[PDB]
């Protein structure tokens, strides 16, 4: 599974995303903001599933949607992890467990909170109710980990996709992007599909490897940049940010 | 505020609503179902408010919507209270409070969880995050009470509206309603407006009075029935249900 420093790099990428919008975000934002947002996004995930026991059911859950909704929550989860280290524990979460206030489907501390496969409603409902509970006690680190475990249940390269997405945003941050100077070499192809083709160029193994993940991330980033028309000079700040230690 | 037996009668009305759909609901449904539904409806309430700190804000929250969304949650809250007494405590909730896992807005055990006025975003967000937390520990009784306190902050006669709504559903349960035999004496007027005019015929005080609330409820029910074309014979089962002891 995911080594601590991959997690730290992921949070560092999120820091950069937040900083572009608000360089002082760590001073303005609070741990309750992230907890709220994970709650609201978790609610929207659960809502893709036919949870209403009183509604007749036409079609099954759209798992493509569940995958991106997991990704949407990861941003807020990473943000809360960083916020939580700006000084906003384990004897608590076990006592919350023995009080019985994490749920389970009907008839590492994390793995009794996560229920698979996510393709089945009761298991997704319990899992994401538990993410909401986790948020509520500021355990952003367990949420982040649970989301990755969840992506893995859905054969979804979350880390890869997150990196691709990180780098599309660096392109969209520049004025050249809105001005139409930087264009897709392959016109018409949607964004989600160019990104997926960019994430395809490396393995899941490659983006999690404790030794050399940074190589694989840079290969994803280089792909996105190539596909979306970012010239060489404008890529350096994103590459340097990528390569920072944590 | 609201006496215990008004609360019990309200839950008894909900029992009847649930029974029409599923007479065996107390055996099939579980405490986690109600907790989930209160969570999902609370999330939709919060979503009427401009909580996204990163979105620019056009228009203020539509409080008419907040009022009905409080009512929507009350159904699930009452249902969970009943379910919780079908055998699915206070030394826990205080320890949850001292662990710090109910929230508050930035810079009776219930009243430090509820924040007013609900017209202001931070106060509504904290309040309804706390309802979600309450749900999560099966404190359906405190949720019910909090919802009433919340209706009171919004000058909303929740009990009145709930009763009106209870009785419109008794009419809609009959085949005559779908067959078009029972019609509004005042054609065209929307449902929500005929109900409000029905709730207007009694005071808030009247529907909470420990001594004589049942009189006032029956006056609301009689109004709704009159307005919606229910003939006398078909009203007896709803009146008898209304009048049951708890």
């Amino acid at each position: 599974r995911v080594p601590a420093r991959v997690l730290n790099s992921l949070a560092h990428l999120q820091d950069g995303l937040n900083i572009f919008m608000d360089p002082d975000w760590r001073q303005i934002r609070h741990v309750d903001d992230w907890a709220l947002a994970i709650t609201m996004e978790s609610a929207e995930l659960i809502d893709s599933y036919p949870w209403k026991w009183w509604k007749n059911v036409k079609a099954q859950t759209d798992m493509h949607n569940v995958r991106i909704e997991i990704a949407d929550i990861l941003h807020f989860s990473l943000s809360g992890e960083i916020q939580k280290r700006t000084q906003d524990d384990d004897v608590a979460l076990k006592s919350l467990k023995e009080m019985g206030f994490f749920c389970r489907p009907p008839a590492d501390e994390l793995l009794e909170l996560m229920f698979f496969p996510l393709t089945e409603v009761a298991s997704a409902v319990a899992t994401f109710r538990n993410i909401i509970q986790l948020a509520s006690i500021y355990r952003f680190d367990l949420i982040t980990k649970g989301l990755l475990l969840a992506a893995q249940d859905l054969d979804f390269n979350l880390v890869g996709y997150y990196v691709a997405k990180y780098t599309l945003n660096q392109i969209r941050q520049l004025k050249g992007y809105k001005e139409g100077v930087y264009v897709k070499v392959r016109e018409g192809v949607e964004d989600n599909e160019l990104l997926h083709e960019c994430v395809q160029s490396v393995s899941v193994e490659d983006v999690l490897n404790e030794g050399t993940y940074l190589k694989a991330w840079e290969k994803i980033a280089c792909s996105v940049f190539d596909a979306f028309g970012m010239p060489e000079e404008e890529r350096r700040h994103a590459y340097d940010w990528l390569k920072s230690a944590a």
